[PDB]
């Protein structure tokens, strides 16, 4: 395995603290980049950085369209600007009802199975993609076949023709709504759009970024829900932060996404130019690899970054990136994050592994670290 996928429990193995802060890596030839300060500008000076894989405009390949990782600025400028009615502070507000109920859906099915019961296969797994629905307005009765569909054209243990076959019926779905949503836009994701955007973006980039959203927004949150369950029962004083306001909890939340830091790396950046990088220079076409959990493990972020402290002041970690592509999902993230752990708590008060000798299985096959299985009591 890659020397940036290596964790040790909680923790970045200790041949990945072991790399220093710019060191050239093999998978072939790339720079891995761990400082704090080294990461940041990597992310953020895309005059010198970019992230297109090596093909810009109409030349770029059907399943990278809507990805606004694959764009550099002016094509990433405007296709975020046009994705921004989305995003407003409005649409979350709105989507906390729905992510409550989603919440309390599950907690029911915990408590109606009993316990002993695995809180990934029941809670983690299941919150993030009925979130996802809701952000983007698939209907109520359609999250179910939705999700088949769009899990089916990944799932590698499918053949060609299944995946295949599965991936032409997302994309129909998908144009679907979209030219559904077009016709009469209501309140929702596509509606906010195209009501204020309508001649500008295209039905494709709309079926790209809804595909490129489920994507991003699933396999992130689960890590996050399982990972965060288990740190607050192996720092059992720090379960308090959630049963309090919602600045503590919000406090909480944050932490915990800079300490677990669930993706292992951002996009991949290759150097546009010759550029200095920690007294190291980076020649043109080569490529830089950020390990965005070292990055935020850098004591230069906060002393006692290994530790974990709940009460502590947010500071500006890059477990979201940095700069123009910080993540569009960042506040949903908190909102959800927030309201899951609370809800948790609130329901069991007395959650524990089920037996505290059990092995911990931890997620390490997907880009986002996480558990495969937890199964608690209460
Ligand atoms: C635990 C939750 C999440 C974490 C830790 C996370 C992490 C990240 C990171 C590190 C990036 C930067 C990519 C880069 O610079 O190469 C990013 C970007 C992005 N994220 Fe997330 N993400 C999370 C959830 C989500 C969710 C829920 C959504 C959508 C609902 C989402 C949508 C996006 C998109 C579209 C981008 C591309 C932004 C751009 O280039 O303009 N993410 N995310
Ligand atoms: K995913
Ligand atoms: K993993």
């Amino acid at each position: 395995p890659p020397i940036h996928t290596r964790r040790q429990g909680f923790d970045p193995a200790d041949e990945l603290r072991a790399a220093g802060t710019l060191t050239k890596i093999s998978i072939e030839t790339t720079w891995l980049a761990a400082g704090h300060a080294v990461v940041r500008q990597v992310l953020g000076d895309h005059q010198q950085f970019s992230t297109r894989r090596r093909g810009k405009g109409i030349f770029r390949p059907r399943e990278l369209v809507g990805n606004l990782m694959d764009y550099d600025p002016p094509e990433h400028t405007r296709l975020r600007h046009l994705l921004t009615p989305g995003f407003t502070q409005r649409r979350m507000r709105r989507l906390a009802p729905r992510i409550e109920e989603i919440v309390t859906d599950r907690l029911d099915a915990m408590e109606q199975a009993g316990p002993p019961a695995d809180l990934i296969e029941l809670f983690a797994d299941e919150v993030p993609g009925a979130v996802l629905c809701e952000l983007i307005g698939v209907p109520r009765d359609d999250r179910d076949m939705f999700m088949k569909l769009c899990h089916g054209h990944l799932d590698a243990s499918l053949s060609q023709k299944r995946r295949a076959a599965l991936g032409d019926k997302f994309s129909r779905y998908l144009l679907a709504m979209i030219a559904r949503e077009r016709k009469d836009p209501g309140d929702g994701f596509i509606g906010s759009i195209v009501a204020e955007h309508g001649d500008t973006i295209t039905d494709e980039e709309l079926r790209g970024v809804c595909v490129q959203l489920m994507l991003a927004g699933d396999d992130n949150v689960s890590g996050m829900i399982g990972l965060g369950v288990l740190a607050l029962l192996r720092h059992p004083e720090q379960i308090a932060a959630l049963r309090g306001d919602d600045q503590s909890a919000d406090r909480a939340v944050d932490e915990l996404i800079r300490y677990l830091t669930v993706p292992y790396a951002p996009t991949p950046r290759t150097a546009v130019e010759d550029v200095m990088v920690a007294d190291q220079v980076i020649k043109e076409g080569e490529t830089v690899l950020c390990s965005l959990p070292m990055a935020n493990r850098d004591r230069a972020l906060l002393p006692d970054a290994d530790r974990l402290d709940v009460t502590r002041t947010p500071v500006p970690h890059v477990a979201f990136g940095h700069g123009i592509h910080h993540c569009l999902g960042a506040a949903l993230t908190r909102l959800q994050l927030r309201i899951a752990y609370t809800a948790l708590w609130r329901r069991f008060p007395a959650l524990q592994l089920a037996d505290p000798a059990q092995e911990i299985m931890f997620r390490t096959s997907t880009p986002a670290y996480g558990l495969t299985s937890l199964l608690v009591a209460w």
